[PDB]
């Protein structure tokens, strides 16, 4: 082991490091933006359907009980 | 102290000198360009990103200002 083959590899190391890192938070922010729209958008078909066949509005209620004909 | 210690310290001397040093200035220029490729490579995103979503090509700068809504 020679000290030029050391010292080739620290610098090779500090090249190799400061790779500058763009921002990221954006995209995951507007990755959960789009998500949680896409969740919600399909319960407006369901809202919909439910006033038009008139059940009453306070019977559109959230969860996987089972709809019967009066609750959706 | 004999001549022929100090004799032998000086082929001793000799030997360990003379070890063949290769070329490393391409190791380091090879290092160089994978750095500044992986550096630049992700700004690819970026830019395809934000013209996907309308941002005008003129409004996709460098820097650390907080992108807003009409620039990134």
């Amino acid at each position: 082991f020679t000290l030029i083959e050391l010292m080739i590899v620290v610098a090779i190391i500090g090249i190799l490091a400061a790779i500058a890192i763009p921002q990221y938070q954006n995209y995951v922010a507007r990755s959960e933006g789009a998500s949680a729209l896409a969740t919600i958008n399909p319960l407006k078909t369901t809202v919909e359907e439910s006033l038009s066949r008139g059940i009453a509005g306070s019977k559109i209620k959230i969860g996987t009980t089972a709809s019967t004909a009066t609750e959706t």
